[PDB]
């Protein structure tokens, strides 16, 4: 009830309350209105995910340029299995998710006013995306009608969606904040490490100028370069200097040379400046979020007798400022009381506490992993088999029960609150849940097979030194969640370019095609013919296996260098600026788990 | 005059000398014989090299074995280039060699003391080695006479020669001592990463047990674990999982899951410890390199005229540590007389000293910079122009040789050799600037030229201020990073002895199923285990992980035993995962060094 304690007393309270409110959850982390518009935070959050994600399933640009065969042929042109909307449809849910916009982007005037409204930067972009949005749809709903217009060269509103989609999440925002802060920085290592492209090419390209190395593959320098650079990556290794290798073994020392200097000297180069320039605005950021909470404290303070009374409010300026500093580093918060204790010879009589503290202690636990042990056991038997696996059915019922026991237990030893207040808690609730509506649904065979197997989990979870690497892990996840989002929508910015450059050139009547590298090692179902074929390529170029093989093929299909450009682009913005990012929030993730620990040592000493 | 000065010092001068030359030497990081096995250390070093590169040019076993054809139809077996030693040269090389190795190791028994030598391990196991490599030596000899053996089934040179190597070097003895210490933290990960390849091979099996993916790739447990394993690496991406994308584009998701997963959240968590363990040793290391440093002040302190007559030769108990501190920092060191000052009268006539003031004046120095920018433009020119016109430029070769002479003489007229060499950019230039010389006047062939020209553009890089902190954290990771790619060289070379060993003779043109091999399709067939060279190749290739998995599966069918995986296995974990790990977390580290150094610089000047 802490929620509904704080609004009202926000809202209705005396002074004193919400004073106590707003240090409640300042230390947690127009009143009215502000509420009843984030009443409908899980509306926002869903319609803008819609938003997004019908993106998807919005047929391409170039099938409604009259193909033939046309889109229904999905094997010529090797498109996904997604159906894409029909003009209805496309109406429909455009209208829905832009009226629901409409609605969201101009509740917050209920609270803000009109001239702060207008005087806001945010919500002024916000507006003109949304107008931007509404032209594009009321053009799209227009074009229904040839009167209006013959043809369309361009679709606007995919991109305005992805970026509707990143001003709606907050953290996506301050996490292009802090990106656009370090980016200033991160040109200069990405001008040095052209320059040095450039030098170690024309060294290349003089070196090898005559040879059957220079003949076939540094035919000029631009050729040189371009491989060079593929080469940075180290793609394209050994196959590019066969040709010399071939000529004179000695080639190798220079081929060697360059690729450990460019992998070993410059790249970890790039990642360490990365990586400060990420922990410099990253420290830079957290700043401004401490500096709103003394704000909100000084508001709190503002709104020795009215240090008893707030010691009382708490029971349920720089001075002060420094004491509610100082209670919320020292103590825990309050207790929630369960919905059992009303009951007074049932939850407080003796049976019930030593039920409890048999349950919470430790041998207890130490059976509860020999059972699940035994269930491993009894699973990995049982998929030696698939009517002799009947009773495994049972086997099944069985440690169903054994874990809905289990987490009645939990429930009954912490309440619902601490019981569940863990993560893994949170795991056991979710696994516990999925299993037993399955089993008694049973009663997909592989897909219990998969869920019964899923919760063995427990047993790496459960060992008290990978358990160190799993906490990381665990909070790491959600904290990473932000920036692989910010990825992502890179991701659906340049799948749309994709799209709209590359779609409808890997199909099956092109004669360039089985020329190509794509027909050659089989990579014909990644192309960019639709959104979905274009996202699981795009994740190719990601992970970057083989990646050559599209800037290549598309090189080819298109014929035209200047193609190549978006390949490298993508190369430089996804693979230099936010995948060493990556990598520095989990170095930062771990140092801060062994710090954390070393303070607990400390402190302990 | 340094050394002498200390050496003389010690072993002559007076305890007041002895106990500066010691401080003096402590802040610069049987003394006479001492001094001589020190004044030997390049025959040593050299020995020691060459009794390394012996591997490269010795005969593969393989070709001992009377094969047909022979090692001589070097196409047939894809062979190297490099010579292999007569059974004559072998033994002339490998005598001379051990002679000098156990010179080497045995100079120290009559100094350190019998009983010292023989306690110390280090010696004894170097003892051991040369014994191992003496009896070696002269069974290969024996072997030379048919009373003595029939066949050897095994050379154990090879490594004995590796780990003296290692053993020579203290450099590389304590970076191994630093890498043994992480060890134990580094099964523990190791160990979790198994576990978690086990799992998840274990669910891609079973999802797709009945499918496409399952009846050609994941045919089995094992079968899908090799797989999954290799995917770990991305090397066989989207390849591995094309029949299940073309089966349901939903597949997909599995192994987008699994290869985010991998490569993001676990790779990322094994440099983590890597990195972790690594400062935590580098620490213990250098902690107990000052403690070391401690203990000889403290020995020198052993050895108000009680400061004045020691604080004299300072120009050459904590309380004594605390001073050898501040003495060190809180002023500029000593300088050496130069050779000029046997004819002082020219050497301080006045006109020397206003023209090395205006060589060291800033102008000169822009003057300078804009003579390198007009050869920069002059040699693009050239090239632009040859892509008999070079023949101005080859003149030209002249007087852009000279004019790097002279200012390496005004620079030498303004420092000495002294301040000159103390300088890593003056020993660059004197490095790059002779050899060029060298072959400029050997030409008053030619591409050499011309990429000398072009080597002479690399100081515009350092000479930009704002590059110029990238570029010192690159010029100091250059000889710093000199022990940890010597060890992962170390590494290659048992690697490419085992290779040479087991795998040695399969890659030929008489085979008939290396056609149907990856090798062969992609047209690897140089990149092989032939000889040392070849391997050596191949190794670099293995290491940077490009088509890598290619010669695993090629050697698996070419020796048609699974066991074989176990060597690229091994090689991936130890290579890949320790090493080259520790390699990027030396270089973070000396990046974060470089902008701490940059500002404290800061924060003294405000």
């Amino acid at each position: 009830t802490d929620r509904v304690r704080r609004s009202e007393a926000i809202t209705h309270g005396t002074p004193f309350q919400k004073a106590a409110a707003l240090v409640d959850l300042a230390e947690d982390g127009s009143a009215r209105y502000y509420f009843i518009f984030t009443r409908l935070d899980l509306i926002w959050s869903l319609n803008y995910f819609a938003l997004l994600f019908l993106n998807f399933f919005e047929q391409p640009l170039w099938c409604e340029k009259n193909p033939k065969p046309s889109c229904k042929d999905r094997d010529y042109y090797y498109l996904g299995e997604l159906p894409y909307l029909t003009n209805a449809e496309s109406i429909i849910y455009e209208v829905i998710t832009l009226a629901i916009l409409l609605v969201h982007t101009f509740f917050p005037i209920s609270y803000e006013g009109s001239r702060i409204f207008w005087t806001s930067r945010l919500n002024l972009v916000k507006v003109a995306c949304v107008v931007i949005l509404f032209v594009d749809v009321l053009v799209d709903f227009l074009y229904l009608s040839p009167l209006a217009f013959d043809f369309l060269p361009f679709r606007i509103a995919p991109y305005v969606r992805v970026i509707i989609f990143i001003l709606s999440i907050r953290e996506l925002r301050d996490t292009l904040v802090l990106l656009s802060g370090m980016l200033g920085t991160y040109l200069n290592i990405l001008a040095l490490w052209m320059l040095f492209l450039l030098f170690a090419s024309w060294i290349a390209f003089v070196m090898f100028e005559d040879t059957q190395q220079g003949l076939t593959v540094f035919t000029s320098y631009g050729a040189t370069l371009y491989q060079m650079f593929i080469l940075f990556t180290t793609s394209n290794n050994p196959d590019v200097w066969i040709p010399a290798y071939k000529s004179s073994r000695w080639s190798s020392v220079f081929f060697v040379l360059y690729v450990l200097i460019g992998v070993y000297f410059v790249t970890n180069l790039i990642l360490a400046v990365v990586y400060d320039s990420f922990k410099e605005q990253l420290a830079k950021q957290v700043s401004g979020m401490d500096q709103m909470k003394r704000r909100m404290l000084e508001k709190a303070f503002g709104l020795k007798n009215q240090c008893i009374k707030l010691f009382e409010q708490l029971t349920n300026k720089d001075e002060f400022a420094d004491l509610c500093q100082a209670i919320a580093l020292r103590f825990q918060k309050e207790e929630v009381p369960s919905l059992f204790e009303h009951f007074p010879q049932i939850y407080h009589s003796a049976l019930s506490q030593q039920l409890r503290a048999f349950v919470r202690s430790p041998n207890f636990g130490y059976a509860i992993s020999f059972i699940l042990i035994i269930n491993f056991i009894a699973v990995v038997v049982e998929t030696t088999l698939n009517s002799a696996q009947k009773p495994w059915q049972v086997a099944e019922f069985v440690f169903g029960w054994i874990y809905v026991l289990e987490m009645a237990l939990k429930i009954y030893t912490y309440g619902f609150e601490n019981y569940w207040r863990e993560g893994a808690n949170r795991f056991d609730f979710l696994v516990t849940w999925v299993i037993v509506i399955g089993e008694t649904a049973t009663f997909w065979i592989r897909y219990l097979l998969l869920a019964r197997m899923l919760r063995l989990i427990r047993l790496l979870m459960n060992v008290q030194r990978y358990r160190a690497f799993i906490a990381t892990f665990i909070t790491l996840i959600p904290s990473l969640m932000p920036y692989l989002g910010t990825i992502f929508c890179v991701l659906c910015i340049y799948c749309s370019i994709g799209v709209q450059v590359f779609g409808g050139l890997v199909n099956a009547g092109n004669k360039k095609l089985f020329e190509t590298e794509l027909a050659e090692d089989d990579y014909l179902l990644f192309n960019f013919n639709d959104y979905p074929n274009g996202m699981v390529t795009l994740f190719n170029l990601l992970v970057m296996g083989n990646w050559q093989v599209w800037m290549e093929s598309y090189k080819d299909l298109t014929g035209t260098w200047w193609s190549i450009t978006y390949f490298v682009s993508f190369y430089v913005i996804t693979i230099l600026l936010l995948l060493n990012l990556v990598v520095a929030f989990v170095l930062e993730a771990f140092f801060t788990e062994l710090d954390l620990e070393e303070e607990e040592k400390c402190q302990g000493q």
